[PDB]
């Protein structure tokens, strides 16, 4: 199935942040309406956070993040969570190799801002 994929309320703004666990340096792209918005790219085993930034879902809604290695795309997973009706997280996480723990390259997309 498709994953990474997020539908939101339209002209939206929600923020996007990326974290890094793996020995390879990771590229994150997110793309607002089919239109790259942002790039994050960083080397952690760490958690550390590669980028986090605030974007507007504008009149589409449509948000999809992507991660590659060296242009080699990454094996995704991704939901979406909602609490009390209100507080949405999107959450992705990405495989760059082999040993499935999926957590390479974890962006986290909230909204409401404010
Ligand atoms: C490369 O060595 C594999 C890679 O980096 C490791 C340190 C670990 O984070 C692994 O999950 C990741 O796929
Ligand atoms: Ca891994
Ligand atoms: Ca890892």
């Amino acid at each position: 199935a498709t994953q990474g994929v997020f539908t939101l309320p339209a002209n939206t703004r929600f923020g996007v942040t990326a974290f890094a666990n793996s020995s390879g340096t990771q590229t994150v792209n997110v793309l607002v309406n089919n239109e790259t918005a942002a790039t994050f790219s960083g080397q952690s085993t760490n958690n550390a956070v590669i980028g986090t930034q605030v974007l507007n879902s504008g009149s589409s809604g449509k948000v999809q993040v992507q991660v590659s290695v060296n242009g080699r795309p990454s094996d995704l997973v991704s939901a979406q969570v909602i609490l009390t009706n209100e507080l949405n997280f999107a959450l992705v996480g990405s495989e760059d190799g082999t040993d499935n723990d999926y957590n390479d390259a974890v962006v986290v997309i909230n909204w409401p801002l404010g």
